[PDB]
Order: structure tokens, then sequence, then C-alpha cells
């Protein structure tokens, strides 16, 4: 009902983040959708990270990511025997809007951009579940090569809206967009987005 509630700005370094439970898992191989949209001149950066809770390895060091490599986006996750990496086959950070969509089942994943052609991937077997529970990450963090091993260095000056989690445990309700003003658990150098 109020513009910005659904977007969010990020700039010199900045971020949100949320309690894990806004992208609440169950049972491994439940189909699982990030959806949002981007506007982004930013090349290299983070656009979502979710990892192992703080101080359970355990978790293992799995994780879910979203982000842009000179451009491109890229669909990034590690259940325990290995990455995948899927990546858009044009870059996006051309400053338009641009709606990102990411699916995985269990170890199988593909990506599409602006409702465009799917591009798919797989990470390597046996694992098939994250076993993330940690904070969700938008457009940054406060150390990102820390939180992400180094996968990422930075995160995007930019904005995300429109974000979609949604493990599709069997019966559960159709997800919606997540608060971003209203529901973060941290964050600085944000405000925000009107679209």
């Amino acid at each position: 009902d109020a513009p910005g509630q659904y977007g969010a700005y990020f700039h010199d370094d900045g971020f949100l983040a949320f309690p894990g439970h806004v992208f609440s898992r169950s049972l491994p191989e439940v189909p699982e959708t990030i959806e949002l949209e981007v506007r982004t001149s930013t090349a290299s950066g983070l656009l979502l990270w979710q990892g192992v809770e703080v101080g359970e390895a355990g978790q293992g060091k799995d994780f879910i990511s979203l982000g842009l490599q000179d451009g491109h986006l890229v669909f990034r996750y590690q259940l325990g025997s290995g990455e995948a990496r899927l990546v858009s086959e044009d870059p996006i950070n051309d400053g338009e809007w641009h709606r990102v969509t990411a699916l995985r089942e269990g170890r199988r994943g593909s990506i599409q951009v602006d409702g465009e052609e799917l591009v798919s991937g797989r990470s390597p077997g046996p694992n098939v579940a994250v076993n993330a529970k940690g904070s969700v990450y938008i457009g940054g963090a406060p150390d990102v090569a820390t939180l992400t091993g180094g996968r990422f260095s930075s995160g995007i000056t930019g904005c995300v809206k429109n974000l979609v989690l949604h493990s599709a445990r069997p019966g559960a309700p159709p997800p919606q967009p997540l608060d971003l003003q209203h529901r973060a658990q941290a964050g600085a150098n944000t405000r925000p987005c009107p679209s």
C-alpha cells in the first residue's frame, strides 16, 4: 500500500538482512523459487545470499546465492557435494529493470531473465538439500568476502524489489513479495526504492 515498501536501494556498500525464516525450507528436494526485480549498473556484486547459521558447521558450508558477474546474472549453490553455477547468456547491468527467476529442484537448477529461455545447470551428487538456516542478505553485506567465502567481494549499487522466496512445502500457501522496509533484522546504507 506504500511506495518503496517492497523495494530497497543500496549504496555505499549497504545491505539488508532478514531472519532465515523468510526463506524457510523443509524436506529435501522440495522445489524452491527465487524471483526478484533488479536495476543496477554494477558489474560484480552480491544480490542474495543465504548460508549457514553463525557457529553451525554442521550445516556444512551450504549456501544459496544470486549475484552479478561481469554484469551477468549468476545463481550459485552448494549442497555439500560441489557447487552449481548458472550464468545468464547476456549481461543485465544496464541500469534498466529486469526480472530474474532462479528455480531449484534438489541438485537441478534453472535461471530465467525477463521471462526468456531457461538456462539449466546441476550441482554434482549425491547431496540434494541445502542445510542453510542463516540470515538472508540482500544487496550486499558488511563484509561480503567473509560472508561468501571470497566468492563475492561487494554488493550492488541499485535496487532490488518484489523479492519472492518460496520453498513449495506441500499444502502451504502461495508466496508473497517480502516487505523489505518493515521485516529486516539488520541493514545499513539503504533506503526504500520507489519504482
